[PDB]
């Protein structure tokens, strides 16, 4: 643990168990009736939840585990990953943190990573052993405390453009660099942290086409044989 | 379409609907009675289906539409789509091909997406006027004819070992060069083409990241800002 590494957070991600103020919205226990299963401990998904969404707070960028789950399997099947040069967490828009042992492989299948982020948040890691994955309550500066990184990178539209290949360049003149991606669909970051912000194109990117990006960029750049 | 695009295939892919000898396995219509579906227009997803795969030909690796719908998201929001520098194409493990006008954008939740695909293979062309996606029976040679392309490479575990970044080198060197990346799991092609074998990486990868590793090194390559 003193190789370079990207240390990658998927930031203020819109993942979360149904919020209280709408546990009993029709469109909630329907679902959850159908689904046999307590409505505080679903995950909150936009596509089964909308009808129950529209009077929520930000509801309309709410409850996308779907930005996750794909950012994830990009990441941890990475060549990146194999080559033992990233860790990568997620931090939830509930200022919860989860861990993610390099290791991990995520279900392929969303309803079944849906199933395992429902088992996640009721057990607090899982599995019961291993704890591959594992949670806690934490904000995204308190996590990038522990981290201790020697940069902060935030990738945002609005920020100073780079060629990808050139980020990568950039990412491998560090030994720590962190990199920030908002796990969300649309809008704005919620939690303001230092970094430096980059915009990878000009046009608005998806997590994940951000993740790809930036991951590659740095696997030719840090990974010798390459 | 004079320009230099890369025209990538998904072949041999896991994306059927429910194949005929198992219409009548209980699971089959027990998950299509709950769906409210004719089970014969439902798309097959061994995460639901495996009870009826356990003695169906290529059973274990059947039915992971999953693998497109990732594939495809990583490929159409793509900087490299955005750039028109990109057509990618569907072939089915069925012979059946589906092409996608660029700008389509695939639903972001696998469940939508099962949705368009089990539309797509009902109504042949979807929407109705506008055909994002249409469909047709097609070998991926007469898939490959059409495409007339001037060079043809199939990624797989056992070609010519190349670094990423180098193969997007190659590929510049075409004016429109054919990379096929294989939709399924595990296991070979089923369909044997003419092309040249690169493997990217030593350990096997998923078609993801073969996509995302394809497409970014083209991209630096092909896209002259970059
Ligand atoms: O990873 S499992 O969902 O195929
Ligand atoms: O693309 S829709 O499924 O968010």
């Amino acid at each position: 643990e003193e190789k370079k590494r990207l240390h990658l957070i998927i930031a203020d991600a819109e993942l979360e168990t149904v919020p209280p103020e709408i546990l009993d919205h029709p469109a909630i226990v329907n679902y959850a009736k159908r689904r046999k299963k307590r409505p505080e401990k679903i995950i909150l998904d936009s596509t089964y939840h909308h009808a129950a969404l529209r009077q929520l707070e930000d509801g309309e960028r709410r409850g996308r585990p779907d930005i996750v789950h794909i950012c994830l399997l990009n990441a941890l099947d990475s060549i990146l990953n194999k080559e033992d040069r990233l860790r990568v967490y997620v931090h939830t828009r509930n200022d919860y943190v989860i861990y993610i042992k390099p290791e991990t492989r995520l279900p392929r299948n969303y309803n079944r990573f849906i199933g395992l982020m429902e088992n996640l948040f009721e057990k607090g890691a899982v599995p019961e052993d291993l704890e591959l994955l594992r949670m806690e309550k934490k904000t995204l500066n308190e996590l990038i405390e522990e981290i201790n990184p020697d940069v902060v990178f935030i990738m945002h539209e609005e920020g100073e453009l780079m060629i990808p290949k050139n980020f990568g360049k950039l990412l491998d003149k560090f030994k720590k660099p962190t990199v920030i991606v908002g796990g969300f669909p649309h809008g704005d970051f919620k939690s303001k942290v230092d970094g430096v912000k980059i915009s990878l194109y000009r046009e608005p990117l998806m997590a994940w086409t951000i993740v790809n990006e930036v991951i590659v960029s740095y696997e030719w750049e840090v990974i010798k044989k390459f």
